[PDB]
């Protein structure tokens, strides 16, 4: 029962992944658990402020360390009571390591994650220094909040958990091949005949050549780092 | 009034960005409009089918998406949009980044196609899709989260949505650490430059932090940065 806790000002945003699709069916079947913790539930004052003006001047607001520390402690206690051995705290940040398939595969082995979602101009650095084990970025772009990155990370993990993908792009270092389904003819374009109903073996051959050629056309640096089985090497030299 | 149309089996997911945060305030203020089109409203009610050649999973059918995309196109024309590309979210697309995001701001609006399951029929892409974009080298269970990532990244750079000049990747460097109250957190002080500094030495410190952080974490990005003479002077004043 993989345990996910997200520290977020907008818990309702996570309904996008707990209430729909394959990730929703996983939450509803209790294969995973998603608990949302709002730092405003650990803030002081009638307004429950979690943000304040940055030292050194500058626009915007910075999330205060003290409510987030309390929210992370609560999340740590929730995970311990859930039977988890250890759950690392991940901060979503453009300054973290870049999520890719290799990272996803490692995350699948974890008992669970606590994911910290920032807002405003970001989170006080001392909070990161003391409470965060890992920083991950979903890409070289800036979003208005860490909730969507958290959801991207969570979704990428949930779909590889047992009882929730062998042909995934990047799983073998190559891109997936073009897919075709009914109708037989679409706006003058037909399915390649090899795929239509030939035997099991020759369809598999075509799929590899398509993965390699597509990977070659779009992402040639991945061809540099790919390792081929002997059956695949045979197919290439034939062309 | 930028126009967004998303083709998605799960329109409710997009509440995550239209109802919360800065992107939500933009939708409520009518600075942007997001319209969801469900391919199930255009089927004869199946929208996915088994792939030719066998293989696991389902492939989204071209004909409902063609009808949905055309409806999206007429929706966009009736909104007055001149230039609206059809974008398909796919890990086989070009990788989104901040430079790409800036280019999207130039469009009158977007039609974004969200695939599910094993993906979208290849021929539908060939005939109806102008651009393919990936948010990263990992596989998600659907294109809705990537669509939202793209939309959020665009929305936060639109006029009337101050504090975006200091973003990561804006100048090719990562952002510097942020601090706010209290003066001391669990033994850690705010750097004194930020506490009691002034315009020149704070600006110097922030730049040296951006540079050093980029060098430690993303050393390839230093290759692609061009420095003002004042920044070049600041660096040499250290080394
Ligand atoms: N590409 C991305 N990957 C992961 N988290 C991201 C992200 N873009 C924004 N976020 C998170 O969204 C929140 C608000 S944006 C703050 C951005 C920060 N000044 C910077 O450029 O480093 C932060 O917690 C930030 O880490
Ligand atoms: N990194 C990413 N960027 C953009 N769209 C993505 C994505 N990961 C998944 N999607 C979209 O999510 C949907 C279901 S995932 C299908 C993935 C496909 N087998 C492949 O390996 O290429 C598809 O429409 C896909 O384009």
């Amino acid at each position: 029962h993989v345990f996910f806790a997200v520290i977020t000002l907008f818990p309702e945003m996570f309904d996008a992944i707990t209430a729909y699709g394959i990730s929703g069916r996983a939450a509803k079947r209790d294969i995973v658990q998603v608990t949302c913790i709002n730092p405003r539930d650990f803030a002081e004052g009638n307004y429950r402020r979690v943000d304040e003006r940055p030292f050194g001047g500058g626009p915007g607001m910075v999330m205060m360390a003290e409510p987030l520390a309390k929210a992370i402690n609560h999340a740590k206690q929730l995970a311990s009571r859930a039977g988890c051995v250890h759950v690392p705290v991940v901060y979503m940040s453009p300054q973290g390591k870049t999520l890719n398939e290799q990272a996803v595969q490692q995350f699948v082995d974890y008992d669970g994650l606590i994911v910290l979602c920032g807002r405003y101009e970001g989170v006080d650095e001392r909070l990161i220094q003391h409470y965060v084990d890992q920083e991950w970025s979903i890409g070289d772009y800036v979003l208005s909040g860490g909730e969507l990155p958290a959801m991207v990370l969570l979704d990428s993990i949930i779909r590889r958990l047992p009882n929730v993908a062998i042909q995934d792009s990047f799983v073998d270092g190559l891109l997936d091949c073009p897919q075709y389904t009914k109708p037989d003819q679409f706006e003058g374009l037909d399915v390649p005949e090899i795929l239509k109903s030939g035997h099991h073996a020759n369809i598999e051959k075509w799929r590899f050549l398509q993965r390699y050629q597509r990977t070659l056309e779009r992402r040639p640096e991945l061809i540099e780092q790919v390792t081929l089985t002997k059956q695949q090497k045979k197919w290439l030299s034939d062309e």
